[PDB]
């Protein structure tokens, strides 16, 4: 069927092209990336032989400020994991204390057999509340000394070289702005990578049919 090769044809000759437009895309990219790359670089290294010693003396509070935010995050957990424990045991507090006024009296007619359910879940809720408060409490308290500790460190370590912090500042500064230059660029690169991959992919799966599609003319062929 002639008919039914041709239309393959034309096909995988649109994605040839494609391809080789996109990879020039990829071209345009990836020198790009290599230009921003090397300019970066002469740069901060521009900058350390103005500040070097005070850099180096700067990276043992940079490295304490890291577990600064590291450390805080850590009480982050601790405080509302304890936060909902409280508010656990208060609701359970609450649904035993509502029952308890209802429970001192009993007499409830109608009331009572609707209340007793309640009651027992909530005081086999509390049996469960008080554990998790406990432990998270106590949870409370461990983060919260090492949340004390690093800053004390860092104001420790604020306190002390802070001509080497105050130096190594604008270093860190360009650092933090081609840092973020790059990343966005990489992600630029990365994802038009993929877009290339799949392109060349489903090229790829355009020629597997041509080996079906001429094992399939085939069977005609024998009649």
């Amino acid at each position: 069927v002639d008919p039914r090769i041709q239309g393959e044809l034309e096909k995988l000759n649109q994605s040839t092209d494609d391809i080789n437009r996109r990879e020039t895309e990829l071209e345009d990219a990836r020198q790009k990336f290599r230009s921003v790359l090397v300019e970066a670089t002469v740069k901060l290294d521009e900058l350390v032989k103005k500040i070097g010693k005070a850099v180096e003396d700067s990276k043992p509070y940079w490295e304490a400020r890291r577990v600064a935010r590291q450390a805080q995050l850590e009480a982050q957990k601790a405080t509302q994991d304890f936060q909902r424990a409280t508010e656990v045991l208060r609701a359970a507090k609450e649904t035993i204390s509502l029952a308890e006024q209802r429970l001192l009296e009993d007499d409830k007619r109608q009331f009572d057999s609707a209340w007793q359910e309640m009651l027992n879940h909530a005081t086999q809720r509390v049996m469960e509340a008080e554990q998790t408060k406990t432990r998270s409490e106590l949870v409370h308290k461990e983060t919260a000394a090492r949340y004390n500790a690093a800053m004390g460190r860092m104001r420790q370590l604020e306190k002390k070289l802070k001509r080497a912090i105050n130096k190594s500042k604008p270093y860190f500064e360009l650092k933090a702005k081609y840092y973020v230059q790059l990343e966005q660029l990489k992600k630029t690169v990365d994802d038009l990578q993929a877009k290339l991959t799949l392109a060349k992919g489903e090229y790829k799966m355009a020629l597997k049919n041509l080996e079906m599609i001429s094992d399939e003319i085939h069977e005609a062929a024998a009649s």
